[PDB]
C-alpha cells in the first residue's frame, strides 16, 4: 500500500467541497457520469482505427449500483480507464490549474454546481461520500485501487478484487445523512434531471 499527500491546492479543493454550506449536492452524480462519458468517448475514438483496443470488452456503458447494506453507491463504466501514473496525478485531471480557475470563479459569483467547467468534477464525490474508492483498468497497465477519506492523503495499491476488463469503478461510501442517493426513485430523478443526453446506456441496478 503506497500513501501519498495531495498537492496543497487539491487538499484545499477537497476542504472547500466538504466544508462549504451548499444544499445542491445531487450534482455529484452528473459530474461522475460526465467523467464516465469522457472516458467512454476516449476508448470509442481509439477503437475507430484499432478494433483490438476493445479486446478487453466491446460494450460501452455505465452501471449505477446502490447497496443499502454497505451504504455504497457504485458508478461503473467500460471507458478507457487510467494508468497508475494518471491515478496518482489527480485521476487524469488538470486539478492544480482547474482548482485555481474554480476558486477565482467562486469569488466572481459562480457556485459549486459549476465545478465540471474547471475539470475537477470528480472531487464533487466528497459532497456525499465520506470515503471514495476508485478501481481502474487501462489497456496499457494492471488493475489499481485508489482511495481517500480526504484529510490530505490518498492510497494506491494493486487491486486484488474482481478484474473489470477495462474501465473505471467509483465506490462512494456515503455519509450517514446522504442515503437518499441509494433510493431508486431519487437516482432515476437525478439521472433524468442532469444526465438525460449522455450517449451511453446508463443501467440503474435494483436491490
Ligand atoms: C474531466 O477529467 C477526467 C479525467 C479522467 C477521466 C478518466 C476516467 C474516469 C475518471 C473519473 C470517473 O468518475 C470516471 C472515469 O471513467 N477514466 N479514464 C479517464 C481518462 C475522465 C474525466
Amino acid at each position: 500500500v503506497e500513501t501519498f499527500a495531495f498537492q496543497a491546492e487539491i487538499a484545499q479543493l477537497m476542504s472547500l467541497i466538504i466544508n462549504t454550506f451548499y444544499s445542491n449536492k445531487e450534482i455529484f452524480l452528473r459530474e461522475l457520469i460526465s467523467n464516465s462519458s469522457d472516458a467512454l468517448d476516449k476508448i470509442r475514438y481509439e477503437s475507430l482505427t484499432d478494433p483490438s483496443k476493445l479486446d478487453s470488452g466491446k460494450e460501452l456503458h455505465i452501471n449505477l449500483i446502490p447497496n443499502k447494506q454497505d451504504r455504497t453507491l457504485t458508478i461503473v463504466d467500460t471507458g478507457i480507464g487510467m494508468t497508475k501514473a494518471d491515478l496518482i496525478n489527480n485521476l487524469g485531471t488538470i486539478a492544480k490549474s482547474g482548482t485555481k480557475a474554480f476558486m477565482e470563479a467562486l469569488q466572481a459569483g459562480a457556485d459549486i454546481s459549476m465545478i465540471g467547467q474547471f475539470g475537477v468534477g470528480f472531487y464533487s464525490a466528497y459532497l456525499v461520500a465520506e470515503k471514495v474508492t476508485v478501481i481502474t483498468k487501462h489497456n496499457d497497465d494492471e488493475q489499481y485501487a485508489w482511495e481517500s477519506s480526504a484529510g490530505g492523503s490518498f492510497t494506491v495499491r494493486t487491486d486484488t478484487g474482481e478484474p473489470m476488463g477495462r474501465g473505471t469503478k467509483v465506490i462512494l461510501h456515503l455519509k450517514e445523512d446522504q442515503t437518499e442517493y441509494l433510493e431508486e426513485r431519487r437516482i432515476k430523478e437525478i439521472v433524468k434531471k442532469h444526465s438525460q443526453f449522455i450517449g451511453y446506456p446508463i443501467t440503474l441496478f435494483v436491490e
